[PDB]
């Protein structure tokens, strides 16, 4: 849900360089690429993709990171900062300041413009607000219904009329009755068409004229991708009030072409539709988006992992009591030591450890899993073939012995 | 590479059961069957699979966690016990004991012989053996010198014959003569044939019989998934000496339907080809390859997270850089807050902090952006909204005021 | 969109078997391995895949073709014969016969209910049928004015009172009064719940209060093989019932839900296909599996002529080519090739030997055959193991057709 | 195999073209669009991409189709043109004229190299050269022996010395001794190079020493767009050189690689296709690009006739139960869709009308018609919005075809 595998795809782009060995050339020119993939594939339109990886491109390659931030700490942000302003730069809220603040609706037919009033109406109402819905669609009358059906549990007022044909005439009969009622907003849902022609822009012109809405919004439906932009851009110019929703993010592969596209226009994205259901509206804050988009300050994942660690307990404690009866390898050992040089953030120390482990991966699996067998011969052939020294060979498994001796001589009565 | 989706699928019922609500009968039967899917995908037969999930069914749902240990973390030991038996429970090495220890190597054409004897020869060698191949393909002559290609490198002696037709005769020259030079083991590489037919078992019954090896080694195909029964099974009843090799697990949808089936044969998997270079093989430890399909003690995974989130310093640094300037908002400490109770394992309280997001929630998005223009009428309608009172509304303000003033007034010299 | 994956990959074994070069036993096993693998994936009970599949090991291991068919075509036969018994063997449509024949409708929240409702009506109304509904669902209030923005426009008559706390009630006022308006077909709507538990099958009331023709259960076919034991407790709590699966259109476990049902006996009488109110198909087990398979696909035969067809253009400057005398041994091989499948002129064998001849020539020979030598005719005769004759052949059947093209004019269609 | 799903999404982008309504200028952007992400996806180089794209937006708009040709089949037409020009435009062969015609072969390792030496080889005495190799490669020896691994049960000579150290010797020395031997056709292996920077193209010199008559450079394919800086450095450094792509069966980014060399204008000849010395064919855009679209596919049509019939079993069970008198309005709504497609009786506007009426019938009564009353026939009438007239004449045409079956013998194939 909601751009979805862009995320993950833009994300381990990041990942990748996160772990990169080391920041050349080769590896931005991968990063540019990697980001183009993932564009184009949920649609966004190819010229605005190489724009925006060209900028991309040239501040990795030509820009010095910042006293004591690193080459690739600095790509990190550079790529946030780039695809932040691609989405629009920072919010733009809507305002309530003015007593009935009038918020006038378009769009056309399955843009999922009346489900979205109801769910800006209720994110109003769940936030203190005294709010009225006006139901001015005279194209699909059904509306007031389904408006009805969305909005009663919440005792939100939808003033409609099924029978009434004229629609100016029905938007100020509304506005005009939810004005009286004492509301704090009104929200008019004005009639759809089936695509966004001159007769739509022009009954909202006419709409907004007799109104005089606070804001204008249009809801696009973000399934559309990149054809977004031509339908935003126009209502753009038709009113100076203009505001966008983009909704149906939720799964689609397109709507980061859609939002991409809008942006890309001027006009400001307000709010995203998210589901089918009431709440399924989030507002829309470029920055924060961008950011659980790219999986950046995922703090929460990193509890998930500590916990998920935790719950293999029994599992462990299982292998424990192995040791504690004497069942304990070398194996068991060279995972021990691995763990521990891994966990910064009875030690053998860095460098002893690495030579510990190159005289293991001299070992067979035998030798491994029962080192009692360890006779002399075979010493002199794992420190041979390790290059290493049979001291060295005799150290390692004085060590596995010591380690052997405590846990097979242990309390049985304690949580490792 | 290496069972790879199966391992990803595995993994994650692990993870939904750590991540579960609680512990139900319905938790369990959505396990089982998300197992049974993953199983059934990497072709294992699904008379295995229905009964290894049944083991897992019954388990779960009457068997009661030791002392100390949740329901939850003991199924994920359930799963991770039942997994290991059905691959075979617990390393069997080879021995090296005898001096010249004589491995027979058979095959079909096209399973991976002549490289997996490569890979087994050079893995030897690594740990300071001397060793010698034999070739005695008669079947495909190339062979002796595809070996010579893969072993010359290494200095590992490779005998053969490309002119020569007797099967046996040149199997036991080899041995001899590699034996006279010295060498702790000697691998033969017998003749493939086009399938695992009668004559094929036939010629290792006789070769086995004039060469007497220390082990007979089938070297199985694992893209063939579960058809590795019947051939796995007609191998272990023609030789009381037989182990296998699975070869080409990298990548394969299908591994895991070759290991569990070989698996359920008896016959001892004791190295899997990994790729085609001669060091893609690595010797099989059930219960340690099932806790790496299963993605457990994964402390490394852990790690490369914390580093990922580390590299984000330099746009953490400049949020906070913009906290300076006085741009904080509430949106920036309703996260700080979210972030604090989010880490354990100016502080609010656990109570209080649950208080003031409610609160927020109860905000719009212009005052959570600019909590300057929250004045008295606002509060007593998000004191409202939220179903707490003006004071506690206060209260979260004059927690923000606090915050803001500090950061505002601060070094512009440090690291957060 | 309904069973998407499923049917594609059920429709490609079938393919396989078609292609199959002999039917021996291992094409079986692949074949059964093949259908358990699309059909747990579709979340079908794994038992019930051993049970359907083992069957058709069987019927097809020692089954012999009647006369006249060959085992490739028993074979597809069988595996289209045991899915429409696995998903009902046969359709049991809604009867009406009676005036008022009354359906009542049951179904947990977010089962689609109330769309379903809404969809059955509009079948029947459209076809003649006066429709009236009763929405006696005082659960989840909004669902009466649900029904009115889903039926209005189809003068739909709904009766309902959001005001009214009482089930029962509210159901026996509705049916009595949409009864007196003269309508052939009542369909009532009852309240959800959150779950089907035994607060919800205790249905019964309502049931033995307006005395349904028929009770349809509503089941979200999204739930899987979990639908099984809905649909049996459901069945059992009643000797009239009958079940709709909806949502299945993009549903990866649609096709574990309708055969979790059809093991069940309940009859599956409607599938729920989209949201808007045209997304219901009646069920019809065999027209279904037919589809799923895809079988009897004459519109897919035609669309592959279609498109064949729009290649004109391409077909036409490749000949324009010929007439200018650029016509190459690669050309001339193509025609061949492509002339013995003409049918359903050179011959088979003759066409089989140059093929031959030409595998052994190289790039600029097939592409430039002026420039073949005297000792080049050698060299392919020698690699192809054929007579400098048969090379010289194949060379004169080359520049036939060749100068037949060089003098054909623009009049070539 | 080879660019696999690239293919499928080019081949639909047409079908989509063939299958339009009609052809407006939305149809065109959305060709536009669902090509650049086929393209995109396989790792083609972005600015490329633009560039084809947009002349085939271009000369779709603003292009009269030829006489006789529709929109659709010349948006086809420009499809594969440009895709063609794309790729290469033209095949351009290896050229055997002079004796010991030489290639020198190079290439970084893992590019695949020392195989395609052994196919290539392979290719030539396969059509009647004789062939010997030198492995000039001291870089990794073991190359020597892969060689002959390879090519010895073709008796292919293998000139070497896995113990000289002298790249620009062995070369020397292998050519002069192989050429004695009085081949053909003289490939030589030269030394790989852990990438390919100013030392590996410093192949300059041993080009100089022994005067090929051509230097294939050979590249992975799975670099994708990573070729073209590739094959231009080599080919600036080269009047005579050639390309060999390898390791394009199953690969993503083949595609990229490909419109990458090809963007470089250097000639690619062939191309690699698995690990197996048969897994190398010659490229030739125009068939290549066909091959891909999926065009002029003959064969295609054949296998969805013979897949129809061997659905013979299940068609002749459906008709025993027609002789047998169970025959449904279902069974001939479907006989006669079917008929209105024996082409390429009753006509297509009866056929057309009889629809609309089955279509306001409810299931029972496609499945019972005996049960159709006459009030029955005045519902279905009114709903389908037809004379009863009309009704009582599609049950007279079923009542006909019914009894036809009824009365026909089990000698019905
Ligand atoms: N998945 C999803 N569906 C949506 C969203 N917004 C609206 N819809 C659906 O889109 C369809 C049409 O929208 P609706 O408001 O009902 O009608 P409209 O006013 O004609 O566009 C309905 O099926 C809605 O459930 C969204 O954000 N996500
Ligand atoms: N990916 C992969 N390929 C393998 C593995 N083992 C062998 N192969 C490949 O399988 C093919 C045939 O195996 P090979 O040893 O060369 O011939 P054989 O003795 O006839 O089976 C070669 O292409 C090998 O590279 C493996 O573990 N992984
Ligand atoms: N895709 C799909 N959605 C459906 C189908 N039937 C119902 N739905 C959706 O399921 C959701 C809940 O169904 P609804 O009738 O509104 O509510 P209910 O009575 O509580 O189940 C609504 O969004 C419907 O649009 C179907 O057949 N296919
Ligand atoms: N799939 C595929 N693999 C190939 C192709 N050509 C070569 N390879 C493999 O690429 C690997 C390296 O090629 P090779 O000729 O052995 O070594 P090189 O000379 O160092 O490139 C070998 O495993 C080959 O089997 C190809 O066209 N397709």
């Amino acid at each position: 849900m909601v751009l979805d595998n862009l995320g993950k795809a833009l994300a381990n782009t990041l990942k990748k360089i996160a772990r990169a060995s080391s920041v050349d050339e080769a590896l931005i020119k991968e990063l540019v690429r990697d980001i183009q993939r993932a564009l184009i594939q949920a649609d966004v339109n190819v010229r605005l993709v190489l724009q925006l990886t060209r900028e991309i491109q040239r501040r990795a390659l030509e820009e010095k990171p910042p006293a004591g931030i690193s080459k690739k700490e600095h790509i990190i942000k550079i790529v946030y900062e780039e695809l932040t302003k691609f989405l629009g730069t920072e919010a733009k809220p809507i305002e309530i300041k003015e007593k009935p603040t009038i918020l006038l609706m378009v769009g056309i037919q399955g843009s999922g413009k009346t489900t979205t009033v109801a769910k800006l109406a209720r994110y109003f109402q769940k936030r203190g607000y005294k709010v009225g819905v006006v139901c001015s669609d005279t194209w699909r009358p059904g509306a007031y219904h389904q408006l009805r059906q969305l909005l009663d549990r919440y005792h939100i007022e939808v003033f409609g009329n099924p029978q009434e044909k004229d629609a100016i005439k029905l938007a100020k009969e509304g506005v005009d009755y939810f004005k009286s009622k004492g509301v704090d907003i009104i929200i008019v849902d004005t009639a759809g068409r089936h695509k966004e022609d001159k007769a739509l822009i022009e009954e909202m012109k006419q709409i907004s004229n007799v109104i005089h809405p606070h804001e204008v919004i249009l809801v696009i439906d973000g399934t559309i991708g990149q054809q977004a932009y031509n339908q935003a851009l126009a209502f753009k110019e038709a009113t100076p009030i203009g505001s966008i929703i983009v909704t149906k993010l939720d799964g689609s592969a397109k709507g980061g072409g859609a939002l991409s596209a809008v942006a890309a226009t001027g006009a400001p994205i307000k709010f995203i539709g998210t589901g089918e259901k009431i709440d399924d509206i989030e507002p829309f804050d470029p920055p924060r988006f961008v950011s659980r988009l790219l999986g950046l300050g995922d703090i929460q994942g990193l509890l998930e992992k500590f916990k998920e660690l935790e719950k293999e307990v029994e599992i462990k404690e299982e292998d424990i009591e192995r040791f504690l009866r004497g069942k304990f390898t070398l194996k068991d050992m060279y995972a021990q030591l691995e763990a521990m040089r891994k966990m910064g953030p009875i030690s053998i120390g860095e460098e002893r450890l690495k030579k510990f482990k190159v005289i293991m991966d001299s070992m067979t699996e035998e030798e491994l899993l029962n080192p009692e067998i360890i006779n002399y011969s075979r010493i002199k052939r794992i420190a041979r073939g390790s290059g290493t020294s049979t001291k060295d060979v005799k150290e390692l498994l004085d060590q596995y012995r010591q380690m052997k001796k405590l846990f097979k001589s242990m309390n049985k009565r304690q949580l490792s």
